């Protein structure tokens, strides 16, 4: 054969692959459709199917998603990292539960979508790194000690039992509301 023995697999299903998945899938579905590739794969990984069900549920529950997206990019881009980092810290203040984990990725994924629809192409990768870095540096720790991404995949994945579902609901009740003041993206 031409290759194979001299070719190793690139990009494992790690956080980078997961962040590129959710954001890719979302962007590819509403913005970066021409750039088919990131969201070329569906929910099959032990985190993919988890985030997919998360975002979907939160996307339906969050009556304020694309608002802050416009609010931020209403004046001018670039200085979006400070806005993002502010709300991110407020989100990680004391409750990075799976209930909030949804909004964590959803915030950037939605942001990125509207960024590809506007003059914020380079900003997309920034939000992607701001997200993956904040996560890998602090979110991952909470996640690893809590139950892991696998726990989240069981919570709302194939084995999404009624107990796991009500668990997420009761969870976000105390966690998403305690950090509900992270609306620093709400500008004009």
């Amino acid at each position: 054969g031409p290759l194979g023995s001299m070719a190793t697999p690139a990009s494992a299903p790690d956080t980078r692959a997961l962040v590129a998945d959710f954001v890719g899938y979302k962007l590819r579905q509403k913005g970066y459709v021409c750039g088919a590739g990131p969201g070329e794969g569906p929910a099959a990984d032990p985190l993919h199917q988890a985030m997919r069900a998360a975002g979907d549920e939160f996307e339906t529950r969050f009556r304020r998603t694309f608002s802050d997206l416009a609010a931020q990019l209403h004046v001018t881009p670039g200085s979006a990292q400070q806005r993002f980092t502010q709300v991110s810290d407020e989100l990680f203040q004391g409750g990075p539960n799976w209930g909030r984990l949804v909004a964590f990725f959803v915030f950037g994924a939605a942001l990125c979508a509207e960024s590809v629809n506007k003059e914020m192409e380079p900003l997309v990768g920034q939000v992607q790194e701001w997200m993956v870095e904040y996560l890998e540096t602090r979110l991952a720790d909470w996640i690893h000690s809590s139950g892991g991404w696998a726990e989240f995949t069981a919570l709302y994945g194939d084995g999404a039992l009624e107990e796991a579902r009500r668990l997420r609901e009761g969870n976000w009740a105390s966690v998403r509301t305690v950090l509900t003041g992270a609306v620093a993206l709400g500008a004009l």
